């Protein structure tokens, strides 16, 4: 009978699924934490299709096994207190249309065992810190990275050192640690225990798809270092950028997480809104909360110009510097400037012709523009002290002009005309060329 | 003055009898535990007649000893903390009539001092955990068996390893192993401590009555195995017989747990309406609740055939197999079967009568009945391969029937002419024999 | 060296190597988790399979199966006996495939070979489940069908002079038409008092199926049993098997014997 093996359970961690005559002993009654998971189900149910394969790691007493099988859910659930599993199967057989099978067993062996394409969803709540306790970080983020290897989705809920409580000392010292080896990872909520007053968060973790309310989609392969708070993950047509506000451990000042708010927001506005005369890469998705923000873009051809310089592959700097200069001057007509003019901003297609990729540093207002066009030079002598003729004859002209004209379509126009222009080498100068030798290495 | 007693009080742990002030300071309540206890004492005192003499071990602020001298029992509280005796003792003053008395003391030195008669019931509620934090699982339960050994009853609250505190380690794994030694033991209910979500169970336990609500009996010896999840009370004119199906640790499996309930469940059903034409067992009491059953049934004169067997006893097994034999072909003749006949099921008294005295084995529906008469044989053949005549020729001339006609009733009368049935022998047999030899051994 | 690798799914080994350290050379291995990677047959996989229903593996593809056996295995695992029956029942089961006796419709054979570590064949993929684990997780099975198509093809092996010698429910796959058919030819054998013993067992299968025989599979026994020995063969039981209604009631009868070795024997 139910009510024998309810009783024997050395605890009733969760409701008893159909029976709510224990709702009152549970521990927890998961209602929050399964009102977040079934939209999770749906998202990756639509997404692929059809109906999931789901694990579910230390089921306990099958509430969130049993809850998804009745939505028409296969499930596995596997716990190591055979109490629980012969709870699990007593309710399973209550339900017998429901696919639902229950083994007593240890999630360590289990997750070594697993295949890829097995399980589409994994679901792993209050389990891991059991682990982490027995077997300490590094297995358990390998396991967990295994884990995300072999499935489409994995959902966590996970223990935190603030707890009170003695295991807590064992505990890494950010939850994020055991997931951040994994490619894509968002919080998803937060709940109450009611062990204390400290709440447990809970992550939607893939190595395999991007998992965004708005847009679910396999990606191929991703990037966390440009050229750790940014990652960008590129699919069929689309790169995916997703900023960390909230990090780990020292990883961000106020100052940085606001500035990774301020890039996003800022890209978000100007690629939703882009100026006439200036192609923009299109804009697929977007959204931002607490935690961090995404932009799903278009995907463009080409190599970053920095990787290219890196890798000392050959180039056209005058292709680069002319398209480069061409946007920038149509960019200034519609009031817009870059701030940050750098190669790791700018990527090359297999013609030679340069565009910015990173819009975060455009402005729209502003003596101006210019030290953007200072910079320039450096940009310019970087991408080479350096400059032969007539890159330095350009320079040399732009320097002779009042500053109250200096500005991007004045520098565009002297760039068409430098092969005509004075030679530098001819004039005493020889500033201009010290002053950026000194800013470019400055 | 009490204000000051109980402000120097480390904790408030309990309600402050008489004082409702305090109520909302109160670490736990205490009127579900003390509903509990008030109906234990009460059929405890019923059962003796008299007022009782109560002992209560660690009686912190002493609201249950106050509310127990409340309804006429002479109470002794002990609690090692000087505070917590400063206020039971004021508590009592204002209560001059209670008959009340509180000492400091530990609890490990007054039970190695209490004598047998002084006190008829002991309460142990939330204590015991501290002394296995300090003096461990196997001094416990020495102390919990004199506690037993002393009085008529003892009521204990005890915590569990689930309990999510540092001091859970050092729990045993189930909290029924510092019982179990005990003789009988029984869960009454479960309580919320406020601490955690974890409950703790409340125990009554005796080493000297059966105390159970319907049936409140002294006893005079107990037995666990027959001939660990089946107990046997012995008193002046009855057996208890008591089943657990909640045990702790691996002991049952699930199916086992089922078949300790559904045999115990067949036994009452059997015993309250038996077959005319059969002398069952009376019924004195039984009930069953989700850990465990009970049946008290009249005392039946003899001894076990099993052990008559092991003990080498003289036996007539004519007259054994006669008697049985033939309630066997009355409850046949009703439309009863017995499935399990083996000697640990079956009573012989004085005269050589023997007489089933399990019946969690009894069905009353099915080609049958014929496996039963072949396990019949392997009885009768462990009961002495080994069959001097007349029995060979009685199995012999039953082996020659055709398969529809095996029943007791023929079995019966086969029995009784076995003497004027032809010599197997003599016969070229000779199988039946040797499938009952490998059976007997099978 | 073996322990490094024996979690991933696919391992082979494809040589060894001295090293000018020593004598003792070093082996390397060929290991997948996503493809068999055997010289003749490269081919991803979607899942494996190492117990069935540690010495034998399965690999599944979209149209095939592939059976690994480990004649060559780590630590105390395989005697010299059980490495030399991997290696028998295998090359056994090649050989029948891959020439299989008219009557009979044998799984079609894809690929194969064998050398001093293992063996392989891969074969076309049947639709059905394994009897074995339809009748571990209780699924709704038709005794009849399942019996009778597995005597059919019995019978039509017997005939071409081929009987199997482990008929058991592991070894038997049901498609979704609840007709049955043999998985595993390693038990196959070709010569012979015979066929006796093994029309024996598969009372025991019968028994196990399901001591445990309603009319008027009980009645069928009785009649088999009744019959001289020297006639006992799969022909027999499965023309008695079609008119097992017809046939008379054993609980009729004194019997009583067949029932209970048999039940002693499925004990056994
Ligand atoms: C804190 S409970 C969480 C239960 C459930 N996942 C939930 O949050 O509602 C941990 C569960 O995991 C199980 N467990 C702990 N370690 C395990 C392991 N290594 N293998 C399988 N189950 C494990 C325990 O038996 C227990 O049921
Ligand atoms: C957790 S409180 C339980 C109080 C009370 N029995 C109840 O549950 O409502 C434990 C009490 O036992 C007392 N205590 C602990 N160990 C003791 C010992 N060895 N001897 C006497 N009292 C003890 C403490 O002073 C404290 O008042
Ligand atoms: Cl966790
Ligand atoms: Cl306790």
């Amino acid at each position: 009978d139910l009510n024998t093996l309810v009783s024997e359970l050395p605890e009733i961690y969760q409701t008893i699924f159909g029976h709510p005559e224990w709702d009152g002993d549970a521990a927890r009654d998961c209602n929050q934490r399964l009102d977040l998971i079934t939209e999770q189900y749906d998202n990756l149910s639509r997404a692929l299709g059809r109906p999931l394969n789901v694990l579910d790691l230390g089921c306990a007493q099958g509430f969130f096994s049993l809850s998804l099988a009745s939505k028409g859910a296969t499930i596995v659930g596997i716990d190591f207190q055979q109490e629980n599993i012969n709870v699990c199967r007593a309710l399973a057989e209550e339900n017998p249309d429901f696919a639902a099978e229950f083994r007593v067993g240890r999630i360590e062996e289990v997750i070594a065992a697993l295949e890829e394409g097995e399980f589409d969803l994994a679901i792993g709540l209050s389990v891991f810190h059991h682990i982490v306790h027995l077997h300490g970080i590094d297995e358990v983020k390998r396991l967990l990275s295994r884990l995300a290897d072999v499935t489409q989705a994995v959902i966590l809920e996970l223990a935190v050192k603030e707890e009170p409580f003695y295991w807590g000392v064992s505990q890494p010292d950010d939850p994020r640690e055991l997931i951040e080896q994994c490619a894509f990872y968002r919080l998803i909520g937060e709940f109450d225990t009611h062990l204390s007053p400290v709440p447990r968060p809970m992550y939607l973790v893939s190595n395999h798809r991007v998992l965004i309310n708005d847009f679910n989609q396999p990606f191929q392969h991703w990037q966390n270092q440009p050229y750790r708070s940014r990652r960008y993950f590129f699919g069929e047509d689309y790169v995916c950028k997703f900023f960390y506000y909230d990090m780990p451990h020292g990883i961000l000042t106020a100052e940085e997480s606001q500035r990774n708010k301020y890039e996003l927001h800022n890209e978000i506005k100007f690629l939703t809104q882009p100026p006439a005369g200036f192609d923009a890469p299109a804009v697929l998705a977007h959204g931002e909360n607490a935690q961090s923000g995404w932009l799903v873009m278009e995907k463009l051809p080409g190599r970053l110009l920095s990787d290219m310089l890196a890798a000392g592959e050959e180039i056209d700097r005058e292709k680069i510097l002319g398209s480069l200069l061409r946007s920038l001057a149509a960019l200034e007509k519609q009031g817009f400037w870059h701030d940050d003019v750098r190669p790791w901003n700018v990527m090359v297609d297999a013609r030679q012709h340069a565009r910015l990729i990173d819009f975060g540093s455009i402005v729209t207002t502003p003596s101006w523009p210019t030290n953007l066009v200072q910079s320039f030079f450096v940009f310019v002598n970087e991408l080479f002290f350096n400059l032969p003729q007539p890159w330095s004859n350009w320079l040399y002209a732009v320097w002779q002009e009042p500053v109250e004209r200096w500005n991007f379509v004045l520098l565009l126009a002297l760039f068409e005309k430098k092969a005509k222009l004075p030679s530098a080498e001819q004039q005493r100068g020889a500033t201009e060329q010290w002053i950026i030798a000194q800013e470019t290495v400055l």
